[PDB]
């Protein structure tokens, strides 16, 4: 397949389903989808079950259980970048489990990256609406091109071509960052990394929505932040 979508999953059986139909009917089909489930529980699981059947679905289950394996890494990082060394597709891209991809998502970036060789990486905007039925609607544009992603841009809004995954691993030995460090950014660390060589395209549309209104937090190392990130690439002076 042209693209490769990686999803993870854990637990959040009231919006997995939404999520993966709004990527099974995409109006380019040409993908495959790989549902990275972290060991869930039964109703998750349920939830996802019948979407097995789509032959373009590869569903993995971790064995993960309790607080020592669930802080030991960014668990959708290592999910992530187990998927990456299954993947075939040509272009990669990110989704969760509570994140809607709008119709032509996979269409329009597939275009971009298609139409424009010199573009290694692109991001969309994002929008988000606020239930209590809708009360506020944010919208993340974009409109610019820009070397320092970190917490600018989000996880379900970019897509890449596989040769920049190369590049990444070639210089910090792994695709994303599994260090639980970075566990509230995870996906802020990888663009980190990316934006060491190359900068993020933008694609002015609104491609993906969201939805919405303990021993876990307490076992985790100290969590590093995005001004750290932002401050180490405005340094560095790619752009
Ligand atoms: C806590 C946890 C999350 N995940 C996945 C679920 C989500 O797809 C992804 C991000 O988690 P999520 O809790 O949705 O992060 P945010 O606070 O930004 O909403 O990580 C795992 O795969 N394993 C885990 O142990
Ligand atoms: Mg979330
Ligand atoms: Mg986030």
């Amino acid at each position: 397949p042209k693209v490769s979508v990686i999803m993870t999953s854990y637990n959040k059986s009231d919006y997995v389903a939404k999520s993966i139909s709004s990527i099974l009917s995409q109006t380019f089909s040409d993908f495959e989808l790989f549902i990275m489930d972290d060991n869930s529980n039964e109703e998750t699981l349920n939830v996802i079950r019948p979407f097995l059947n789509d032959n373009r679905v590869r569903f993995y289950q971790s064995d993960i259980s309790g607080v020592k394996e669930r802080t030991e890494k960014t668990r959708y990082a290592a999910l992530i970048n187990q998927a990456i060394e299954m993947a075939e597709g040509e272009y990669i891209t990110y989704a969760t489990d509570d994140n809607i991809y709008m119709p032509d998502r996979l269409l329009k970036m597939v275009r971009e990256l298609d139409t424009h060789p010199e573009k290694a990486v692109i991001y969309s905007a994002s929008k988000t609406y606020h239930l209590n039925d809708i009360v506020k609607e944010t919208v993340r544009p974009a409109a610019q091109v820009t070397w320092n992603a970190p917490c600018a841009i989000d996880h379900c809004s970019v897509m890449h071509r596989y040769s920049v995954l190369e590049k990444v691993k070639e210089k910090f030995g792994s695709y994303w960052d599994e260090s639980p460090a970075f566990y509230r950014i995870g996906d802020a660390r990888f663009f980190w990394r990316v934006n060491h060589f190359y900068p993020f395209y933008p694609l002015d549309e609104e491609l993906d929505l969201n939805y919405i209104t303990n021993e876990f937090v307490r076992n985790l190392p100290p969590q590093r932040n995005c001004r750290e990130l932002r401050e180490s690439l405005k340094k560095l002076g790619m752009g």
